């Protein structure tokens, strides 16, 4: 079985848990406010920031190197762009860095120094629902919020490398089955990226709980 294939069947259960965070409940019913969009966006830019960074570490090597797309998918840019419209000109010590965010990057260097040959799964948990279900997020927060056609404050939702998000994540597909596979490899790829969406809830969680608060 292909790898693209492994990895959606083994974490489509937790794909559904995702989305039903009580941050993404609210989210997707347009309830999200300035300050709960602040704290995701803020804890993407550190999240991006790690897996970009060993992206980099990791380029050529072959457990990864079929993968490498900065200019089309890399996000870190676009999220400094977001951080600047949302946090000002001195974001950098503005923003937040919360435990669940350093947990994330914390793994993200582990896999990038330690077990690069996993690096695949969370570029997968990430990008591609970026280029999926992101864009259905993108409309959300444009309506719930007044942001503009323009797409300021949203930078991270667009990719103005890729003319077609659909077509672009069937060659990263295809490439991504072209990656050497062995049991060994394949099965921890898959149990990697169903932490990678456990990671992921975390935060949505931890977010959750500081807006609660
Ligand atoms: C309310 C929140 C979310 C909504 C509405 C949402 C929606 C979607 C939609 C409509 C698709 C396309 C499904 C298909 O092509 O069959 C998708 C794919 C994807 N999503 Fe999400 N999603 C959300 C949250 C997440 C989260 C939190 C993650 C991981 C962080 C994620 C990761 C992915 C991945 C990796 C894919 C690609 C599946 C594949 O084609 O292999 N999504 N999502």
């Amino acid at each position: 079985q292909d790898l693209s294939e492994a990895l959606k069947e083994a974490t489509k259960e937790v794909h559904i848990r995702a989305e039903n965070s009580e941050f993404m409940r609210n989210f997707q019913k347009g309830q999200v406010s300035r300050e709960g969009f602040k704290l995701v966006m803020a804890s993407l830019y550190h999240i991006y920031t790690a897996l970009e960074e060993e992206i980099e570490r990791n380029k050529q090597n072959p457990v990864y190197a079929p993968l490498y797309f900065p200019e089309e998918l890399h996000r870190r840019a676009a999220l400094e762009q977001d951080m600047a419209f949302w946090y000002g000109p001195h974001w950098q010590e503005a923003i937040p860095y919360t435990p669940a965010t350093q947990h994330y990057v914390k793994r993200l260097h582990e896999v990038g120094g330690t077990h690069p040959e996993l690096l695949v799964a969370h570029a997968y948990t990430r990008y591609l629902g970026d280029l999926s279900g992101g864009q259905v997020l993108k409309k959300i927060a444009q309506k719930a919020m007044a942001l503009p056609s323009s797409g300021e404050g949203l930078a991270f939702f667009t990719f103005p490398s890729i003319d077609n998000p659909t077509k672009f994540k069937q060659l990263y597909r295809a490439r991504m089955n072209t990656l050497e596979m062995t049991p060994e490899v394949k099965h921890r790829v898959t149990e990697e990226a169903k932490t990678a969406f456990l990671l992921n809830i975390e935060l949505f969680e931890e977010l959750q709980a500081l807006l609660t608060e």
